[PDB]
């Protein structure tokens, strides 16, 4: 739905159930990782010089992310954006902030039909702040990697921490479309091989989530094109080539949907054509018997007047054959 | 309709009805409203250090805004692209004031068809001078903002009060998306499930309203992308970062209606391939029973000749059988 | 047809039957006005510190453009576009003179199609020089405006005259737009009710004048875009801010043919779902009346063997009952 | 075909059977013709301080080409380009010369069907350097108009020829552009008022013929426009000023061609309808004589029973009547 | 499939049955050749200042890669790519080496499909470091060109022996496209002259494959699009010039992909066109024999009632006339 006020701090998105502030400080030592539900215990976070990540599930309490917000300065309708879950990803760069909004997807199989959460993103020193408004993501292997100290992640600094969980929520799209090339894959065989009813609205289906899609990629695709353009806090030849190859990832997703929404787009042309195929068959058949049924049911309708046998069979036979030739060039 | 003289001030609406000047002149601590009918009562706002606000309802009488015009130091032309309602919203920066020209709809649900007012709006140091040619908006809830003092309007200056008014403006959008976004979901089942008559003519006037639609936001667009570019009188880190998500919302919109005219683009589509697919069934049916009912009338169409009676009802009901078996690789 | 030689001066144009020079030589203060139809009689307005206006009708004459061009020091070839009518409308800038190709059109309502002459307009000095192939034009209202001193043409300069003509022939795309609007909204009735014949080519022919439109509005929005970026005599602020009002129109009707020419782009397929539901009640009905009397004409075909009546009437009118009831999930 | 070697000196055209290598030297007061089979009697030209044409018709002898190209200092690669027909038009320039690769059509007309000659400039110094793989071309009026001294060519200089050979060829494509304009024309009629067979075919051969065509001109124009934005040798306002009115050609023809495809496009799409519309009336007409002696044939049905005349004549011509009056809403 | 760690060594491909390291390292005047599945044998060839090949075929075995990767310097991420099949065709620039990956291609004729192996290329110093996933490919000639020092290759430096290896690659491209034309050319005859069955899903299957192809060019021709703009190891006038010459062909390719996917486009709009045709001829003969027969059997149905022979007959015979002179109209 919508709002009216000049920019106050309004949730809009619909999940009320939950509320989990997971943080993971780490240096290139250690870490610790907690669940505490109170806003205060993870303020001190702040100037930590050591890379922090306070992820804040369940954004329907507007009055944590107001008191978060106030403390870490910032500013008052950027906060906004964050409990505004109808809108398009982007990149917001500020004086001391980098701000960041992404959307992840889930794809009912089956029941074809999509569901949207929108993750907010704000970089600021040593501390990626996070948004969640649902319980559960993508962003498991990532605070995984840091727990038994795999690869690159606990070396490095707190604006690469950034380049972990976005490469991690990119990464996810590859499901998406894994399950959709396999969706297209079999609601494909079902036009040219099983011409039934809601085949059709099985299409369109596909058509409206892949538009759906497109129109959540191609922005999200700008963020990492936009991302990589300019930069302020960096670490130009360590965390820039780094997410080169997430942006990379960024392309060859709204790249594959740009597929996907060009076989579907000729897909009911498809239909149309092996329907109006079908009745030809249907029409043609019809045609036949009643050129071989209707002129012999009119021989053996004018001797049924009331005013050799063989005869009449005979040249009803032989015209039942003057045709059964003549649909030589039909058959 | 059209014009031939050479830049003179005529009035192109339709809505010859209403006449009512309302004024709201604020400081960081006060206001006043009236609806005075005298054209005089307002020209002194002009030097009122404190941001006014002269919405000038019911642009008919051209002599009006002669006279505020002339007064205010308008150009002779930018007067004449305010009586000229048929025209794509721009924004004309000059070198005292600001000039914009939108326009806001109303959407009439079941009678399919939508209604265009054209707003203007001159920004001159302290005054936002506003014209409507009907009774009635959407800056309800901005006056009623300044009324009871709500938020962050009076505590600032007269340039942001436009970026109030706009964005009151651009959030109407929001709503007749969500009439459309709801139309749309029921014109939609209307071609699944209910192939009837007037059906496509209803599909065709969205297109139309579509295409009407989209060309007044995609200009409505690129004027909060030039009123972001450049702007004189702005006070930048204050009515420009704050406009950014104004001009984030008309993107938004401008992407949202393009989703629209690209699943009612393919949806004529839907309809033709479900219309040819009944047309199979109805199809199929006649051809059916016309090879097992012309074939035994014409049975019973030799045996009227006049030149075991279960013998012929025995051979009939089996022909009856060899074709209700050789129907089973088309049902 | 085309021509062969290196850069001459041979008109393509088809109208070889009027022949009027007309001439307004005005200054802050006076006029006069005259038809000669001698050339030499015009050539002393070269040298008049005063806007003149060179209006020569009837290009046929070759050699009234040769000596005139001649004289104006104009170049070889940029007189071989004058007189060379098919071509797309154009803007050359030069040292002395700027160089301008319109056309205006005029519709034939009913019998659906449109006509095009060529209008070239040289601005050198303070002299205006005009070229149209055939009398009559919608410059009436210019010479009329010159005239009975109305506005401010006479006040101004012969640059500014340019800019006088050229919003008069761009206003005059606006009454094409008006009669093809309410084109439209007639042959698009004849598409939802009116399922008729030579519908379908009075369609084609829309979209035919439509592209045949759109490729001469695009090139003349193009003209008033780089007349606008550049310009040697122009007098900023004074003839530049005015024909910005005319560059902004040669857009609006560039917009407004992309609507036509995208709701007409998808009203044949408007017709073709509507024809494919006609196709599909007439086969229906078919269906119908060939099961219930296919089925029955086949009883009363057995009961006339040659080898009760209310009984076998009473267990037809059963059969046209258990068949009309049965039709009742196809109506 | 294709090749596999590293940049050697392959023919792939395939017109064997001419070579006749023409030249024309030229200055300001004379000039020569001659048309020797020897490669060397036209080498000492490449010295000649007055422009020289050095034709070349018959590519198909590697050999030639490969000794005039070794001594004009050409490079290896942008000679292979000159044997290899199969390349799209391009302008390639170097420090001592300006290489051309341009491509001239013949439209068999009724026999649907286009066909492709490649014609290779190279300007040198005073030398305009050509390679024709067939004898004959849209050449004879320019080496006519040397001949004749006609105009203005002989009293200009040699990179001025090329802007007359490049005019020539350019020129031609107003030929193709008539022809298929007046083919349109007719395979226009052909949908309209002939819904017949091979019609489709011809339609689909358009649409083949035009991208054919297309990719073919769009580059041909970014010849002249790349041929526009740079040039060494030039003579600034004497060439270039000239050519600027053949990129202005350049451009009107793949402007026309986008006309024609996209007229053709939608041509498909008026069969169709036209088609629907005509198994429309064959439908209705079936459908009522089916339902006026399908229904009477079973009350005549009825009366052949084995177990007033003018009661059942009147009740049948009655029904007859019921019904032809009942389709009255169906014409 | 996908991967979830940070960055480590996955080969995605599905060909894991050969490795075979083969080596060419050559110099101006000679060189050696074998086929080592030894690891080891082959690093030593990093300091040979003379142009090594180093293919290693198999990319299956990830520690060989790993070796030869973390020995000549190569990045950890970038060795990622060489063993992810499943990416976009890019061009990395770096520091010290140029890192290429490149896709190939192979069309099952008949069995309508084509398959995909990636090359990756790095070039570095002397060394043109190459990755294949199976044995075979179309460097075949190249290796050759070597070998019996055919043309310019061992003359040059090792940046040339890249801009040889994808000369071609590229090439290869050129027998894809043959097949396809001529796969065109037939599965269009397949449309106007042979209306079956599956000659839909075998057209639907070419739209497939060429998305699935134009999806490999587009950016196989920006790979030599950005190995034109930049290039630290080039030298210059040598080895630029050069692939000039295939980056103009990775245009070609990326340019007829664009003409076939323009006709095949419009390719079931044929079929649709041409199959409505038939399902008229039909149709038409079935009102035809259904409009003299259904008459007819009305009259010789009146006559069977139990309550001059060429009296009837004519009348009959002559309705059956009054009906074929009527059908003149429609045929
Ligand atoms: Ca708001
Ligand atoms: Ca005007
Ligand atoms: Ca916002
Ligand atoms: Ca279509
Ligand atoms: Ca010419
Ligand atoms: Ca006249
Ligand atoms: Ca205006
Ligand atoms: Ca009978
Ligand atoms: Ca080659
Ligand atoms: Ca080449
Ligand atoms: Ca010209
Ligand atoms: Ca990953
Ligand atoms: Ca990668």
């Amino acid at each position: 739905k919508k709002g009216l006020p000049p920019g106050t701090l309004v949730y809009t998105g619909k999940y009320r159930e939950d509320f989990e502030i997971e943080v993971m400080n780490y240096s290139i030592e250690e870490f610790r990782e907690f669940k505490t539900t109170d806003v205060e215990s993870v303020l001190p976070f702040r100037d930590s010089s050591t890379p922090t990540w306070i992820n804040i599930t369940g954004i329907h309490r507007t009055d944590v992310v107001q008191r978060v917000g106030e403390f870490f300065g910032i500013h008052p309708l950027v906060l906004e954006d964050i409990l505004n879950v109808h809108q398009r990803p982007k990149v917001e760069f500020f004086e001391n902030y980098v701000f960041i909004v992404l959307k992840m997807f889930t794809y009912d199989k089956n029941l074809h039909e999509l569901e949207s959460e929108q993750v907010s993103l704000i970089l600021t020193k040593n501390c990626v702040l996070m948004f969640q408004e649902k319980i559960g993501d993508v962003f498991d292997p990532v605070r995984e990697r840091i727990r038994y100290n795999r690869g690159i992640i606990r070396k490095k600094r707190a604006d690469y921490l950034l380049y972990s969980l976005i490469d991690a929520l990119v990464d996810d799209y590859f499901v998406l479309l894994e399950k959709i090339d396999d969706e297209i894959d079999v609601l494909e065989e079902e036009v040219l091989e099983r011409p039934e009813k809601e085949t059709v609205q099985r299409t369109h289906q596909l058509k409206r989530n892949l538009v759906e899609l497109r129109k959540t990629i191609w922005p999200l695709r700008e963020v990492l094109s936009s991302l990589y353009r300019d930069v302020p806090p960096l670490i130009e030849k360590e965390t820039v080539p780094y997410f080169r190859d997430v942006y990379d990832h960024t392309i060859q997703i709204a790249d594959t949907v740009e597929t996907f929404r060009d076989i579907v787009s000729g897909l009911l042309d498809v239909y149309l054509s092996s329907v109006s195929n079908k009745t030809n068959e249907v029409m043609k058949v019809l045609t036949i018997i009643a050129t071989i049924f209707m002129p012999l049911t009119f021989i053996a309708g004018i001797y049924g007047m009331n005013f050799g046998y063989p005869v009449v069979l005979a040249v009803m036979g032989v015209i039942a054959v003057i045709m059964v030739v003549y649909f030589k060039k039909k058959k």
